[PDB]
């Protein structure tokens, strides 16, 4: 029948499964950096128009709500106040852990994970960004083959250097229509790419190479593959980040057991969630949307579950930089719990707890085997 | 102004112009098999995270609320009782025509037509599956020429033969990008499909080449002719089911009188609803999501008919198997047109049940020549 | 907080960025120019299925309310009367002034600006159809050059002849998806399109030319350049009509100053804002959805701001052919501000109403430099 969760939901934990590093509470230009992490868009872009979107007014509603000093709701912060700060955000939403996709670095970044634990008061964890560390191989290798060594390498011994995931960004750099590529044409991509100069990596056959390659690997290690979907910069091409376009790479790894968790998916979080419906180990969550879409936050969590089993969603904020990012993802998604499962026909209040504690931190748990940071 | 039209939808009849065969009620593991019903996944997806939806709760509070012993909710039916059981769901929603795509068979099926017209207390007339029985008559013939011959005979007499309409399961097999085809490549694709050894249709040339060429067929019995859209399993390509790809098959045969109706839709139901508004002979329904998506049927069936005549949405459960599918998508409909049709402005109380009675029975009525089944 | 900005919203005047000429209110056949206005559909679709959607009833209700004579609502009417029942409408909804597309031409035309001013109290001016433009200048010359330079030309003093924006409707003619043409293609598609004997300017490669060689032109008279985009008529490709296939035109151009305006949108409204968060100079609207879609312009309006900046969005009716057209979607859009803005987070009363007159009038004054019509 009808109920209200709204009690129960401020006390559900939640393991934030995607998130970024934090910056420098000392950064003098608070208010501005807010609104710069407020969007994707790029430092060319007008910040009196990023101004006017509603994410740049919910950081301030949640700057002002949790202040230090009321009367300098903006300033920046020394370290014994920073952290004060952060616990109190964190705090206040019931944060339990924070999994850092460790290849985005903003500027003034705190990279220090055992610092960012101290500063939010939770334990951090690090997700394995394929791309970068791709990158920063390439620069030790002149040719194809010693290179792949040594990246394959470091993508086996992921679990053993302590990271919980991978991550591929895809999705920004090619899109993804991901189809399998000989070793021909993958060599070739990084040809061109180690002669082009070009550190980043954008060669579409050698990452659909690597993608494929990876996946046994990262079944072998029982850690999941996250990927980028939907909302990205204006060098992204969103028209190629339907994620329906993944289909062939999904029914070629589901199925042996990789764990795929689809990041974001705005606009395309209906057939996110269609996904989630017919097939094995597929996850997903509305993170940037979350946060930087905040009056969508509800609608968009609606549409998504119409066909997903709700032990297939997961929150995440894929928050950045400071501790209001975070909080305004939590606040919205907590708020798009309530009124989604208040009102919601069939079930009992005891299935509607059991459903928003999977969604919130207890599948992510399982998945990414953090069940002991989970413990009350 | 606003309305309460609760009292008048509980007693519309409904046509059910696209659904599927019942199963067998003495089928011993019913718990599993209404699972199994309410998602499309596969038999290998976990039954677990489909258990995990809303659609299964759905089923089951259905099951709960019309059982014959309220004890044992869940248990198979001998025939007495299984006939009682789907007399009270038939008859609450008040149904009064299914009309039976029979190219879809279930395990342990009812096929006979006469005998489930007996089990569920209504009329109930087949659709003419155009691509099961095209491969029925490949297993008969060594060359085109004489499989065309005998199947295009076999459509030309479907009326004949008591098909009340047709369907295509085109966007399951190679999508909806209709587009004409010689007949050297449709012989060539007849050609591929003997010698493969596959008996399932999957040859685009040979499928575009047969919706082209049954058209005229069609048109000259004046039967309507089905597409499932949207909505489909794994091995779908939901990306190809986008009914905006019909457009040059729509433009080739509704001016010429050929009557198009969009099965499903979802997610891409605004796109069918903006086809019915600017084609002839053009309808739709959002069956499949009204039942196995049932918190969306309300704001898919608002988003259907921001564009659409009224006149051009049907009624369809899409389901099989169980008299529960059928009650849902009864139930998640009906729900849909009060909360739809009782604050929509401009248009008075008569207005609103014309329109409602159009959605439920009236269109089909008229489009499949049942009118004599639906006389009160 | 929750305001209530209804009475705010009543007086908020309205600057109709983009719509389109009225006919002669002596026409005799009023309420089926009424009816076939009110739709995309051609004049082959059947009429009484037109009259089947919201659309009409909405210009209906519109008509009852505002009638000349109470007891012949629908009647023609004759000078003196026809200048009176424009004021009501035009006035009741604060309608300010009016930019007209002037390449759209419905039958019995009031082409003369000073005497559509008259007729409906304001100042109305004109937008610069660039094909409709081609394509007279095409039938002046044998040859690409000539052609060219006449044409060219003619764009450069646009702002000098009285023009106060520019308008393409690529997307009804070969779609958004925009890529650079070499003068070889360009030229060989106007010599194809010469020969060709018909009039209307159809060529992907010509048509993708002009608009990368005219943005220059328009950049240097600070004029926008609005696009049709999404809803069109049944000779339109809606699946190229989706925004984000416009991204390299707007990587190229809006960097360089190009104000580029999306008209109309829907579908793909949610992609027409995220292209406003990213891109700058980037406007949009829902114009056309918003009456033709009347039940949809609340939940469009919704979905349309989630990402995008409110200072980006604009009022548009799209209306043509009588004030009923352009009173619906005033009130339409008026509701849909009013709905969303009270309960809009985080954001004060004084916000929510710099945000209402912006998108209102005040950021289309601002983008077409009509700031003295707007003074009140
Ligand atoms: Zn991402
Ligand atoms: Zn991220
Ligand atoms: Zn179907
Ligand atoms: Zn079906
Ligand atoms: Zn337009
Ligand atoms: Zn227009």
């Amino acid at each position: 029948g009808m109920d209200d969760l709204s009690e129960f939901v401020d006390q559900v934990p939640l393991l934030d499964h995607h998130c970024h590093f934090l910056i420098d509470g000392k950064v003098p230009n608070r208010d501005d950096r807010l609104a710069q992490v407020s969007t994707e868009a790029d430092k060319d872009y007008p910040l009196a128009d990023t101004k006017n979107r509603l994410a740049y007014h919910g950081f301030l509603a949640l700057a002002k709500e949790f202040a230090l000093d009321a009367n300098n709701p903006l300033a920046a912060m020394n370290d014994p106040g920073y952290a004060t700060y952060n616990h109190r955000i964190f705090g206040h939403f019931h944060f339990k852990e924070l999994l850092i996709d460790t290849g985005f670095v903003p500027d003034d970044p705190i990279l220090d994970l055992d610092q960012t634990a101290e500063l939010v008061g939770i334990p951090v964890k690090a997700i394995y960004r394929l791309e970068t560390h791709a990158e920063d191989f390439m620069l030790e290798h002149d040719n194809f083959a010693a290179w792949w060594q040594a990246f394959s390498n470091d993508v086996k011994q992921a679990k053993a250097h302590g990271f919980v995931g991978f991550k591929s960004i895809a999705a920004y750099r090619v899109g993804l229509h991901l189809e399998p590529v000989n070793v021909i044409e993958a060599a070739a991509g990084f040809d061109t790419w180690k002669h082009s100069g070009e550190k980043r990596l954008t060669s579409k056959p050698l990452i659909d190479y690597m993608l494929y390659h990876v996946a046994p690997f990262i079944i072998a290690q029982d850690m999941p593959l996250q990927f980028h979907v939907g909302y990205g910069d204006a060098d992204t091409d969103m028209y190629l980040g339907n994620p329906l376009l993944m289909r062939d790479y999904l029914k070629a790894f589901t199925k042996k057991g990789l764990k795929v968790v689809l990041l974001h998916c705005y606009p395309y979080h209906r057939e996110a969630g269609y996904l989630a419906s017919v097939f094995p180990n597929l996850y997903f969550d509305i993170s940037l949307l979350d946060n930087l879409g905040p009056s969508g936050a509800s609608r968009v969590f609606n549409e998504a579950v119409e066909l997903a089993p709700y032990t297939r969603i997961l929150f995440a904020s894929d928050a950045s930089t400071y501790p209001e990012m975070y909080g305004l993802a939590a606040r919205q998604f907590k708020q798009a719990l309530v009124a989604h499962f208040n009102q919601l026909p069939f079930v009992d209040l005891a299935q509607k707890k059991a459903w928003i504690n999977a969604i919130c931190w207890q599948t992510s748990a399982k998945l990414y085997h953090q069940e002991r940071e989970l413990r009350v």
